[PDB]
């Protein structure tokens, strides 16, 4: 649960992402894969990437970063009223991709890391607080669907 002022902060931060969705999406995925290499093993189409240079050169990885961040932005713009948008993603991630909730924690922290890295001094404490709460809400609502499905 976020206040109106907190949602305003989230959507202000998101404007930074929308100015360069592919570059932000690329860096989020690279931070996830290099910080948590077990996550790469869930992607049949990226497991061939051995070095970060290969990851950086991969146009398909940038394409997938755009898909991921486009979906997250659509969810965030609902300001918590995201049941219809979130349900298919929870279902696909539990039943088809088999992504433990821990990896959603990993990517949430990676988003925070990338925002500070690309906008140093321009991602203030209030903005970090509101973005973190928004990602917690997203993860928590996914977690409820995972529990329904019995997925660990
Ligand atoms: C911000 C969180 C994330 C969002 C919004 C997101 C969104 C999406 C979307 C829109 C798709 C394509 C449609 C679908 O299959 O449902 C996708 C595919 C996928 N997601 Fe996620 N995802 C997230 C986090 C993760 C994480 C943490 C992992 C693994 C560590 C992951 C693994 C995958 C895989 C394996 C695919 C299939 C890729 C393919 O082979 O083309 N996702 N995701």
């Amino acid at each position: 649960g976020l206040s109106d002022g907190e949602w305003q902060q989230v959507l202000n931060v998101w404007g930074k992402v929308e100015a360069d969705i592919a570059g932000h999406g690329q860096e989020v995925l690279i931070r996830l894969f290099t910080g948590h290499p077990e996550t790469l093993e869930k992607f049949d189409k990226f497991k061939h990437l051995k070095t970060e240079a290969e990851m950086k050169a991969s146009e398909d990885l940038k394409k997938h970063g755009t898909v991921v961040l486009t979906a997250l932005g659509g969810i965030l713009k609902k300001k918590g009223h995201h049941e219809a948008e979130l349900k298919p993603l929870a279902q696909s991630h539990a039943t088809k991709h088999k992504i433990p909730i821990k990896y959603l924690e990993f990517i949430s922290d990676a988003i925070i890391h990338v925002l500070h890295s690309k906008h140093p001094g321009d991602f203030g404490a209030d903005a970090q607080g509101a973005m973190t709460k928004a990602l917690e809400l997203f993860r928590n609502d996914i977690a409820a669907k995972y529990k329904e499905l019995g997925f660990q």
